[PDB]
């Protein structure tokens, strides 16, 4: 029974650089064009599987090629892919990401198989979550399988941290469920109304979240680090000092590794220490899971900033 | 030897329905992703083939499976693949494309094994050229290969059709054995400067061409068909009017259809007519190739329209 369980999305990046941002009419030239393994869920649990954490994956891919082998190399990643399912006739959840030259990028995402994660798809999952010590979750897969999964664990006294991304609201009932959650500055302000400008309003934001039943609340800040209140008692925790250059799985890498670092028996403020380190290395690389560190990589880089 | 030769590109497209077109900085939600058959060489190669004409294609697909695939597919229609390269260690050229419900598209293209066909790549070509009558082609191509194939036209008695598509400009030793071209409006503008917005616009861009060397031009106008021009005497011959579904590859097909038309002695403004059905049978489906219409379709959209 893996200690840590996460459930979340797959998609297949479809990255092009383009020299203006795109629209409609002529054809536009563009270049550099790959095929790169992402999905919030995906890129969490290779974070956490690069960690070395003890875990699990609960998704849904496609019956494309990408679907068949992403799943094979989640295993070859030390990822349990028993929650990992194939949508028969459905491609894999994709994003058309398109890297502007002009900085500006054009998003466009397909949820596709991802769609398919529901509460009911996950039930045979139910049980690895009650074992868990751990669930983590974004957003970017179907409300009900998220809700299903994060009741399942409250009753089994299995700890759940939601990263609540993609931006959206979500019900009281997900909330109160939720032990640690881990929103961006954006992702507060969404699930709360209030606006992250300073360390009075992202304690606001957190107590708001405290009051939604949530113990811990940590609201990452970008270059900013890390806005920690645990039961009230609130402090910026900040990260490292890094070129980024994009910025993709970052939120994504910093929750496989917090999770991974809890797992551990670190102190909270150690673990969440360490999920800088892992997710500042990659905010310095290119693509998703392209750019997600190894536990290697990241006590190298702890150890070269002493 | 074929009386007709098609030069130019193989896509694969990697086709998103959107609600609408993505804004700068801001999450696009699409739909049934699809990869289709396409690329404007193929396209109006299907399109002259399906035509009837006698056609053979000169392209360069990649060796992944896509490629592979097309080029046998190719064979299905009744193009001479001779001339269509397999390039090893390159993907296929992609087209990355948004259609929405107007039948709109972005669509952003990434070369790949299309870098491929250069002037030297198309040296066994040559004899395809002279020993036709009709020579097609488009922009999606190396231009030192476009240019080649232009010149190798004039010595044997070939018209020369050029697509420019996309736009982008051209060198004049490329326009001068132009036998005919077929710009839409963005392409005639980037062509000539002249912006195309009525008669006389569509004149002046016209007789611009023709002062580039080229006996007859002819400017597509969308749902306004398309502005004809026989050294200095310009006239606009109206397409069929349809409902939009997908308009990729509506010049293409019109292109096909044209140059099939003149080849089999219809009347200049009879090709046109023929080639107004096949194009707007064809912005009624969804898809490059897949929208491509049969001879067949066309006669029978032609007796009822007529
Ligand atoms: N706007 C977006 N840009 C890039 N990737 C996105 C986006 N929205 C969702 N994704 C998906 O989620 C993963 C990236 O995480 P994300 O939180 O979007 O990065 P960012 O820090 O830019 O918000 C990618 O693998 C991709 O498949
Ligand atoms: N520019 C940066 N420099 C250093 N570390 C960064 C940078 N951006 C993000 N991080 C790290 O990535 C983690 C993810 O936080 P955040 O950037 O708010 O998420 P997202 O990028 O998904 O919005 C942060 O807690 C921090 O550790
Ligand atoms: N909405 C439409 N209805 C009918 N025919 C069309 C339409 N759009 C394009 N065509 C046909 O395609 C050819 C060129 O169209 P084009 O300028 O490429 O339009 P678009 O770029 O919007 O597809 C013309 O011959 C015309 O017959
Ligand atoms: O003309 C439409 C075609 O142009 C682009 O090259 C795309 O591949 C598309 O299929
Ligand atoms: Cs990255
Ligand atoms: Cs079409």
């Amino acid at each position: 029974m893996n200690k840590l369980v996460v459930l979340g999305s797959v998609n297949a990046d479809h990255v092009l650089q383009v020299p203006s941002f795109p629209r409609p009419g002529e054809t536009l030239h563009g270049r550099n064009y790959q095929v790169i393994p992402g999905g919030k869920g995906a890129n969490q649990a290779v974070a956490a599987a690069r960690m070395q954490a003890d875990v699990g994956f609960i998704a849904c891919v496609g019956d494309d090629s990408f679907g068949i082998n992403i799943r094979e190399s989640f295993k070859l990643d030390g990822i349990n892919t028993a929650g990992v399912k194939l949508q028969p006739n459905c491609p894999t959840g994709i994003a058309m990401i398109q890297v502007s030259d002009s900085g500006e990028n054009s998003i466009c995402i397909s949820a596709e198989a991802n769609a398919k994660l529901t509460a009911a798809a996950i039930e045979p999952d139910l049980a690895a979550i009650r074992d868990a010590r751990y669930l983590l979750m974004q957003l970017e897969t179907p409300l009900d399988g998220i809700l299903k999964a994060a009741q399942e664990a409250k009753t089994a006294k299995t700890n759940v941290i939601l990263n609540p991304a993609p931006a959206r609201e979500l019900p009281d009932e997900l909330l109160k469920c939720v032990d640690l959650i881990t929103p961006n500055e954006t992702e507060a302000e969404v699930l709360t109304g209030i606006t992250v400008y300073d360390d009075s309003s992202a304690q606001q934001a957190a107590d708001a979240l405290h009051c939604k039943g949530i113990e811990i609340v940590i609201i990452t800040l970008g270059s900013k680090g890390v806005w920690l209140s645990q039961n009230g008692r609130g402090q910026r925790i900040p990260g490292f000092v890094v070129k980024a250059t994009d910025t993709t799985a970052a939120g994504d890498t910093f929750n496989g590794a917090l999770v991974t670092g809890l797992l551990q028996e670190m102190p909270l403020e150690s673990a969440i220490k360490f999920a800088h380190a892992a997710a500042a290395i990659s905010v310095t690389r290119f693509g998703a899971q392209t750019s997600i560190p190894t536990r290697a990589e990241v006590e190298a880089f702890l150890a070269e900033h002493s």
